[PDB]
């Protein structure tokens, strides 16, 4: 009869981290959605951890779930761990603690020390206990923050850390609205991911599962789309918040509006 | 800088008891909405809770914030245990873990045992630390909750413990739609809560800050509606969620849709 839950932050470093953490001084008001408070991470920080994910930027699932990657991209993200036999073994944390307002581009305030330095000390947490043995970012900024890391003092131990730069997950849907150019983008990116998985699968030494790795064909399968665990989300979330289905969207009758608000609806069939 | 958060869940027993919660098989689906998941408490795990606060059922922003008695009865009761110079020092649990669904009372399903055997297991671990030196029921059934405590092998221990039964604290607005009403029956609530701050004040020997009782006058002064604490709240959750502006309300053009959503929108002025 048990579900697992995330406790979350109660253990040092961790506790002082989320109690001091960056604001307006560090990220802008207009072009960080600040007002949702911060997302710290995803997954395990009790040092169980195997692999790091760096993403970009929470978005309203995210918002709900006070955890990163819960929405399409969490799922297929999971996907690509599970083909790693990573099923629990991971901690994600993300370039920016809040969402990027505007694809007005996100890397005007990149290199802000505020934020900087915060997710900085979020890396050396992580990686501490030095049980971490692969790196991978997803998409570009995140890649730069990892090289921002690997430039400080305390990152300059990791150069060495298998590390890999991969798409981020909803690629192909940010770049057109076309169905026939996003499977075509898709094609691309799972070409990619499989370049990475065959870098990768040989470094993931201590897998949650011994499996052989199975590369993606040209579209995603169900099964390579993973639901998020019970053991990541906090005490109590209902199962469907961890489920398949899109559940929170942004909506406003104008922009000002928008920002403002969230929409959540529960999936139908969870209420009889 | 620094901005305090409830950390949870962590420790036992608290962890096993969020790991093993009631679902559909003790609160039925229908007549409750088990849809959002449990909410398990507000205020202070570690022992050093002197109140403690038995209230009635969670609604829609408890349902956001994953705490208890984070509304308009929750801002009341703050005040309350202002007055008593309780400022963090308190613990909170519900008669139910979800909200009643529909008028037709909290009352039907009250002696289901799944219920209060659960119920009474949260009674025992906030208890057991011996540090409470008083108990508040807010409405008829937490009333009841804990008069059937009382009546346990284990509860037998707190019927020396100092308990007042008080009006639930929505109660004005719920018996009538008129002004009128509405502040008379808030003029017989007040009076009734001073009634019971006078017995309760002896008995609370350990205040957060010492203070001599102050009654309430006719009308809610807006000094004694207190917004709930950061400490209260889990970690990164933005201020305007424990502020005094309402935030969440549930949507829809008929019953079964305005049961499936929730609606979040920022108040105004926390945007630039």
């Amino acid at each position: 009869m048990l579900t697992e839950f995330d406790a979350g932050y109660g253990e040092q470093p961790f506790r002082d981290l989320c109690a001091n953490y960056p604001g307006a001084e560090a990220y802008d008001p207009h072009d960080f959605r600040i007002e949702w408070g911060p997302i710290f991470h995803r997954g395990r920080l009790d040092g169980s951890a195997r692999v790091l994910i760096v993403g970009q930027d929470p978005a309203q699932h995210e918002t709900i779930v006070r955890r990163i990657l819960v929405g399409t991209a969490g799922r297929r993200t999971q996907g690509f761990l599970a083909k790693l036999g990573i099923v629990q073994s991971y901690v994600m944390v993300n370039t920016f603690l809040y969402s990027v307002y505007g694809q007005s581009g996100g890397s005007k305030h990149k290199n802000e020390p505020g934020i900087v330095d915060y997710r900085n000390k979020w890396f050396k947490a992580v990686l501490g206990p030095g049980n971490i043995e692969a790196v991978v970012s997803l998409g570009g900024l995140a890649d730069e923050a990892w090289k921002a890391w690997l430039k400080s003092s305390d990152g300059a131990a990791y150069k060495t850390l298998a590390y890999q730069h991969i798409t981020h997950p909803t690629w192909p849907e940010s770049s057109a609205h076309d169905s026939a150019t996003q499977a075509a983008n898709t094609k691309i990116m799972l070409a990619k991911w499989n370049a990475a998985l065959a870098a990768l699968a040989p470094e993931v030494k201590h897998p949650d599962v011994p499996t052989t790795l199975v590369p993606y064909g040209d579209a995603f399968k169900p099964s390579e789309l993973v639901d998020i665990i019970a053991k990541d989300l906090p005490a109590g979330l209902p199962a469907w918040m961890r489920g398949d289905t899109p559940w929170a969207v942004r909506q406003g009758v104008d922009a000002a509006a928008k920002r403002r608000t969230i929409m959540i609806t529960i999936p139908d069939g969870v209420i009889p």
